[PDB]
DNA sequence: AAACATTCGTTCACGTGAGTTCCAGTACAAGTCTGGTC
């Protein structure tokens, strides 16, 4: 319901989309109806942390989770908690969560750069993204993840 | 020969350092909140 509810938004329709949450609160209880508000805000308020239910599923899914960024793979791959993964490290077609940068003090920068040479570099301001190329075939991520390929 | 002073092992009290348990405070991760823009 939520999958033809999503596509049905994007194809531009919405008497097929009353349907559907017409169809939800017909056969859904009072705190189905609640948690499926709570799901399509997106919002939970469970109380616990992403962090801790990544780790509760499996000993090694935040690195899992932040190199390939799309609960599927992660979901299938560490299906049996004893089973682990020898070495996960970036690949193709697969978004990856970008590093960021910290506030940092002019006082004491060269301790933090364990009195060293480094590079200055001038900030951008605007999207950040990530491209992918094989052959001729491109793929385009954003920050967290979400596609933008169709514009570029 | 008898009385008084000094000394020594003993006793009590008080003070100081080291080990154990319980609690206040701090740095940081993450959740949550919010503003502006097209
Ligand atoms: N040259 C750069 N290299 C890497 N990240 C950048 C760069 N310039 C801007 N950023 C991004 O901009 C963020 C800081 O925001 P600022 O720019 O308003 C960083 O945390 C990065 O995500």
């Amino acid at each position: 319901l939520l999958d033809s509810i999503a596509s049905n938004n994007s194809a531009k329709r919405k008497d097929l989309i009353k349907k559907s949450l017409l169809q939800l609160i017909t056969q859904s209880s009072a705190l189905e109806q609640k948690w499926l508000i709570r799901m399509i805000i997106k919002d939970l308020k469970l109380g616990v942390s992403q962090q801790t239910i990544f780790s509760v599923f499996h000993n090694d899914a935040a690195e899992l989770h932040n190199v390939t960024t799309d609960l599927e793979k992660v979901c299938r791959q560490l299906h049996d908690p004893s089973v682990g993964l020898s070495d996960i490290s970036i690949t193709l077609f697969s978004a990856f969560k970008p590093m960021l940068a910290a506030i940092a003090d002019i006082e004491h920068i060269e301790k933090d750069m364990k009195h060293q040479s480094f590079y200055i570099e001038t900030k951008l301001d605007g999207e950040r993204m990530q491209m992918h190329k094989d052959g001729d075939v491109y793929k385009y991520f954003s920050r967290n993840g979400y596609n933008y390929t169709d514009q570029f």
